[PDB]
């Protein structure tokens, strides 16, 4: 079956390259060298008037908030469609579509931030800003606490060095999880994840032919990235409890409903 | 525009369904079907000149059939309301809301493309099992069936085509008001442009015809009765027939209905 992985690897990359707007590859030919850094408010004021750019305002720490909502609804939009391309996600009746997504989609974004991001700060506007760790940091609780364990793992997480060829079937894996919550057909899901991670295994073998340990550490990664939505879904909690002027998406009030 | 609205809802009926009432009505006038009407013929329709858990006995083996004709038309339904527009535009969410509620609406309306006062056609039209049989199933099984033939005799008598019901099942699937829509404006902003089609495709198809687009609008209401009911006496069956099995999409389906 090796040489049908092999196909079946190529044609998620595919998926992968038709449906995210940002690649790894060309996010970090931006970082290395360009994008208006945000750093302050008077740069992001800047950023917004056009340099690089809603509920109705309220403060820079909600206002920065409601930007990482949107990004999260377009990335939906985006990992929607890359799963749809995916061998046997759309045979999938639609509701077990929706379970794997709405379960699965935090646990993708917070690893393909890693893409966009290095240890000063995270690409935003398609690449033509950039804001700095720093000045997320100094946002106001509770909303800077969502900011710092993203950087955190992101930076860990791309020391391993994997690029957009392996992502498309890491993301893949993730989507594809067997232990969501009141998912119908089991058997099913359980079988597709085998088969992209049997692709993912061989796909590193041949990608990375000295790396040691890669797949098992990568397994590791999809158990944090679970641990790390788990403490962003308290924190979210919190917000909603103790900032109740500030708005929730709706399609996030829907992700995070129990 | 608007014809060319109704004529991609047309061509999306077209592709989507493999029975359609042209189809079948050539079938039930005789342009032949097995009869299916007592165990012995139903037998013979098993053994291979028509054609699941374990056999059970009469009444559950049709149950069960009833069962898997309902799934295999919510995956057509499926890809016929992925093909209208704007509901794909649709977040995945609010596309499994409609069809969760909207398919047994849907389904009921077209069954009575494929019956007539004396029975049902059945696998294709290759047969055909007539009301009384499945009048004479032991109860509660024989209480689902009657109250759709009483609905699918009356609806017959509209004498609407193809071309009709391609989009008054568009009209039931994009309905404004099912529990937990997330976006109800867009929702009834497609449904609004359907109905305004519906109208302007029954002016055309049906310049003689008195007062039929109201009247389709009550089927809508009289369908939408029809599958509470129909939901209520399936609760009951999944209560007092506790060895009977119900498909899994269909115990989402009823899951909250009331
Ligand atoms: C590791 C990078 C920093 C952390 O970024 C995060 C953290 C959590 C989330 C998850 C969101 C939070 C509402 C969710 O729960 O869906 C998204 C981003 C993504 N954030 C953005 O895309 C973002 C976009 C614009 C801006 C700003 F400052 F330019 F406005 C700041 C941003 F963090
Ligand atoms: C107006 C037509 C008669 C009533 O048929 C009904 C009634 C309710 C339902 C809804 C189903 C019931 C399990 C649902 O809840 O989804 C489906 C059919 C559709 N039934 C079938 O497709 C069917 C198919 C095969 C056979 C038989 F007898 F040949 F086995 C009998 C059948 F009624
Ligand atoms: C195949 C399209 C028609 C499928 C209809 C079945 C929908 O079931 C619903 O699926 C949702 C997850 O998506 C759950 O949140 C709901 O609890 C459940 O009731
Ligand atoms: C676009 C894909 C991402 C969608 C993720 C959000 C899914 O939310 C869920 O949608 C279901 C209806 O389908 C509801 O039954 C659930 O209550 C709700 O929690």
């Amino acid at each position: 079956q090796v040489a049908d992985l092999k196909a079946f690897s190529k044609h998620i990359y595919n998926a992968y390259l038709k449906n995210f707007n940002m690649t790894k590859k060309k996010a970090r030919s931006i970082l290395t060298g360009a994008p208006f850094v945000i750093h302050d408010i008077e740069t992001l004021w800047q950023a917004e008037k056009g340099l690089v750019w809603l509920p109705p305002y309220k403060e820079i720490s909600v206002h920065v908030f409601y930007r990482c909502q949107c990004t999260t609804v377009e990335t939906v939009r985006e990992l929607t469609e890359f799963a749809k391309s995916i061998p046997s996600f759309s045979s999938l009746f639609l509701n077990d579509q929706v379970t794997l997504l709405k379960y699965g989609v935090h646990e993708a974004i917070f690893a393909m931030l890693a893409s966009i991001v290095n240890k000063d700060g995270l690409l935003v506007a398609n690449g033509s800003g950039f804001v700095t760790r720093e000045f997320l940091r100094s946002l106001r609780k509770p909303f800077s606490d969502i900011i710092e364990p993203k950087f955190e793992f992101a930076v860990k997480f791309n020391a391993l060095e994997l690029d957009d060829s392996d992502l498309a079937l890491f993301i893949a894996a993730i989507i594809l999880c067997g232990d969501r919550p009141g998912l119908m057909n089991v058997p099913r899901v359980e079988a597709i994840q085998d088969t992209i991670l049997r692709a993912l295994e061989f796909h590193l073998q041949a990608n990375h032919p000295d790396a040691q340990y890669l797949f098992p550490k990568l397994l590791q990664k999809m158990a944090d990235l679970r641990q790390l939505v788990t403490e962003h879904a308290q924190m979210m909690q919190r917000i909603k409890k103790t900032e109740t002027e500030t708005s929730l998406h709706p399609l996030l009030q829907e992700i995070y409903k129990d």
